[PDB]
């Protein structure tokens, strides 16, 4: 067709690489896939609730938690509609569908539905109104919950464009080399690996020869595995070393088909930079021009009850109890595997199990399979996530094993689903091929919520622009995604991308000259922008209920930092917005956008632990998307500074700390005294929040410039880039933080002892959460982190949340930590000055 080549233009712009591009492919996988793809996602469309998909309600199963359910009147709640101009405001009950709310007013100020004034949020279908998220975001930060009465949106604009043996030869098998070859410029060795999950199976070498542009072997490498004895998903692993590693690549054996692979193979391999997940891939470097070569050739196959003692019993519920990280030596692996029937009695093992098997040997993989026909506690198990994603990481790697950890993902919820959703697209860079349970549901998640679709678009969009790994298998999910959402998000993406287009030509160029003549430039290129270049509108990409319109022109500028953010701001769209609180979005380049991601969204769950408890620690993990490379958008928390500009309130060349200063900086800043009251409150329910997290996460060693505070009193961390781009105190808490909590100095106040009393209730629920927390911080290493990965980095927080001891020799241990705060005082900060700001 012709409209049907307009498509795939379109895609192809939105997904921003072109799917159907097949020059660095050496087969059919993507294609495969493609084509895989089709079922699950044309299945999903077919399936949903056309009404209920149109007006996405952000919804909870949670229990409402207690602090909220304090901060009511008594089993009443104030809702606003709103409609021409006029209100009305009826008292209805935290239990009360919104269908029913009509119903108290069908029948009380005398078909419709409601949406939340100036956001694009309903509240819509069976739910209580306690279980909505925009009424839990009321009832903490207290506003009042107003919204407009209208018109259903039209389900008919979600319309989706139409379309229509190898367990035999016990042959050892055995790698050609040829030889291997690269564009410009010793002694060098191929070394060839047989790895699953890394478990590395077999190892050979080549005889080092003198390093020229060229390098020959003909060599047969034999390996000791035999040609039944391979597992699906085994790579087979090429690296060049020199002793150094330098170049590298992958190819699986057992391919997409079920197929041993055959034949003819010259492979573009990667480089080295300056562990990750991109050592893993197996996609070949683009770049031809440049990038060194490896020739192969391959052979010329389809895959198709006892006792127990008294110790080891309790060797094995010791085993089974460790933590993620904790190694097992050979005895504690044959170990796991006799019992293996007692073993699968508790989920907590399936992990440590199913690193004991030897993969590489047919018959132990077939009981293993045995072993998972007889899955019954696990699929019973209530659903553990931390548990769930350790099946998902770089060690497994049976398709069956990953699978079982996809069902049991399969009964969250969408918020949840919300919560964990950017790790888990992390997670398909451990996948060994591009069609997977974890794909497919991605997939299908994003297709049933447009919500979660939103943000699926921008992660998969995120890794596409920048991964040269993975680009081709993310940019296959895209499109798939892309091809089931409906016009109306297609062209709602279709916005989204070309503003933000448009917004970083003006960052990286405003970045290239480096200043009142700037100021100019600025303004001049801002309104070059607001004809016919910028559409009408845009939703915000960090937050989807958010219409920015017009840019508020006069208050954009460029910052003062090395980088040179450009600071923007937006008049909202929606004329229901019962505010002119313009839309305030970043614009940087040179940091590390991503890291920054992982870390707030493990904000976010650090939050979603501490309220299981009703604990609230006020933290703000601001909206951050990374739209390339060392590129993307901020959110901007209105009405905030930079604690070191406080500080230069009264310093600026020097930066001689004073102690008075912050406690003076609220009082100004404090209108009657009920608020400068609370906002000391906040502040230290807010810093004690930051000071766990940012210590376990170990980015706590940080200074001032990178700590903001509200006028409202809530203190938060920004710019997580920079120092985990870049890398003693554990965190920051200063005396002038103290001072506010009462203390100036070694004493002690009932604010003082508030915090410290938060901290160790926060400090402990994390530890509730010790493996989880463990396995988040163990992949967002691998996946984000680059060189500073080693494996001691990982190690550290299996320190940091203490594992081995009980309780309270864990209240000790924090408590010694506020200690060297007390301790250090100033030094720190101090340091960092001389550092950052000259030395
Ligand atoms: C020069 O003046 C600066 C202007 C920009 C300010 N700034 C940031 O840099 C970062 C941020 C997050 C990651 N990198 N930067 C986040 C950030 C947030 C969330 N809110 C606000 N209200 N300002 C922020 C900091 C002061």
């Amino acid at each position: 067709s012709e409209e049907s080549q307009a498509f795939q233009r379109q895609l192809t712009a939105l997904i921003g690489y072109d799917v159907t591009d097949v020059s660095n492919v050496h087969d059919d996988e993507l294609e495969f896939t493609r084509r895989g793809l089709v079922t699950p996602r044309m299945a999903e469309v077919a399936s949903r609730d056309p009404k209920l998909y149109a007006m996405h309600p952000w919804v909870t199963s949670k229990p409402l938690p207690e602090y909220l359910w304090k901060k009511i009147a008594n089993n009443c709640i104030f809702i606003v509609i709103h409609r021409s101009t006029t209100s009305q405001t009826i008292k209805v009950s935290p239990d009360d569908t919104p269908g029913a709310i009509l119903q108290s007013f069908f029948t009380k100020m005398a078909d419709f539905v409601l949406r939340v004034c100036g956001r694009d949020e309903y509240l819509v279908g069976e739910t209580p109104i306690k279980n909505f998220q925009w009424v839990r975001h009321c009832l903490k930060n207290g506003e009042e919950i107003h919204v407009v009465l209208d018109t259903p949106p039209d389900p008919a604009l979600d319309e989706v464009r139409k379309e229509e043996s190898l367990w035999d030869c016990d042959r050892k098998f055995r790698v050609k080399i040829r030889g291997i070859d690269i564009p410009v410029l010793l002694t060098v060795f191929v070394e060839a690996n047989i790895q699953h999950g890394q478990q590395v199976l077999c190892q050979r070498r080549t005889s080092p020869k003198p390093f020229t542009e060229e390098v020959l072997w003909n060599v047969w490498l034999e390996f000791s595995i035999k040609i039944k004895d391979l597992p699906k998903g085994a790579l087979l692993n090429l690296q060049i070393y020199c002793v150094q590693l330098l170049y590298y690549v992958n190819l699986l054996l057992i391919d997409h088909r079920f197929l041993l692979r055959r034949g003819e193979y010259v492979l573009h391999m990667w480089q080295i930079s300056g562990f990750n997940a991109d050592k893993l891939t197996s996609a070949t470097n683009p770049d031809k021009e440049n990038s060194m070569s490896i020739s192969i050739l391959l052979d010329n196959i389809a895959l198709p009850r006892a006792e127990m003692p008294n110790q080891l019993r309790k060797q094995l519920e010791a085993i089974i109890a460790t933590d993620p990280l904790n190694p097992l030596t050979a005895e504690d692996k044959e170990l796991l595997w006799h019992f293996r029937y007692e073993s699968l009695k508790h989920p907590k093992a399936y992990p440590k199990l199913f690193s004991s098997v030897k993969w590489g040997q047919q018959e132990i993989v077939a009981k293993t399979y045995q072993l998972l026909a007889r899955r019954e506690v696990w699929d019973q198990s209530a659903l553990d996530v931390g548990l769930t994603m350790q099946l998902l990481d770089c060690n497994f790697s049976d398709e069956n094993v990953r699978a079982i950890a996809v069902q049991k993902l399969e009964s969250l919820e969408d918020d949840d689903v919300l919560h964990y959703l950017l790790q888990l697209v992390q997670a398909v860079k451990f996948e060994p091929y591009h069609d997977s349970a974890l794909a497919r549901f991605l997939l299908k998640r994003g297709l049933r919520n447009k919500r979660i679709g939103h943000f699926l678009f921008w992660f998969l969009r995120s890794e596409i622009a920048q991964s040269r790994h993975y680009q081709q298998r993310f940019a296959v999910i895209l499109e798939a995604y892309l091809r089931g959402c409906g016009t109306a998000m297609l062209h709602d993406f279709t916005q989204q991308v070309q503003v933000i287009e448009m917004l970083q030509k003006v960052t990286l160029d405003i970045k290239s000259l480096s200043s009142s003549q700037v100021i100019s430039q600025l303004k001049q290129k801002l309104e070059n922008l607001q004809n016919s270049q910028l559409p009408e509108s845009f939703r915000v990409p960090y937050d989807p209920g958010l219409k920015a319109g017009a840019l508020a022109i006069e208050k954009c500028k460029v910052m003062a930092s090395k980088k040179k953010p450009l600071w923007l701001e937006f008049k909202c769209a929606d004329p229901t917005a019962l505010s002119n609180e313009t839309i305030g979005i970043i614009f940087k380049h040179g940091d590390d956008l991503r890291q920054d991601m992982l870390i707030l969204q493990i904000l976010r769950i650090m939050e979603s632990i501490w309220e299981t408890e009703s604990l609230d620690l006020c933290l703000l993990p601001y909206g951050c998307i990374s739209t390339g490379d060392k590129i993307g958008m901020i959110e901007i928390v209105k009405d905030a500074t930079t604690i070191a500009k406080i500080q230069q309130s009264t310093v600026g060349n020097t930066g001689a700390f004073k102690d008075e200063v912050l406690n003076h900086w609220l009082k100004e800043k404090s209108p009657t005294e009920e608020k400068f009251q609370a906002a000391v409150e906040r502040f230290v329910y807010s810093c004690a929040g930051y000071c766990v997290a940012t210590f376990v996460l170990g980015i706590g060693d940080r200074h001032n410039d990178n700590i903001m505070i509200t006028e409202t009193g809530n203190l938060f961390h920004i710019d997580f880039g920079h120092i985990l781009g870049n890398y003693r105190v554990p965190f920051v808490l200063t005396p002038d933080f103290l001072f506010v909590m009462g203390t100036s100095g070694k004493k002690t106040s009932p604010h003082f002892q508030k915090f410290q009393d938060i901290c160790v209730k926060a400090y402990l629920a994390l530890r509730h959460h010790t493996n989880l927390l463990i396995i988040l911080f163990s992949m967002m290493l691998m996946t984000g982190m680059p060189q500073l990965t080693s494996k001691e980095d990982i190690e550290y927080i299996r320190d940091a949340l203490t594992v081995g001891k009980n309780e309270e020799d864990a209240k000790k241990y924090f408590l010694d930590q506020i200690e060297v705060c007390r301790d250090k005082g100033w030094t720190v900060q101090f340091n960092w000055f001389l550092h950052l700001v000259l030395g």
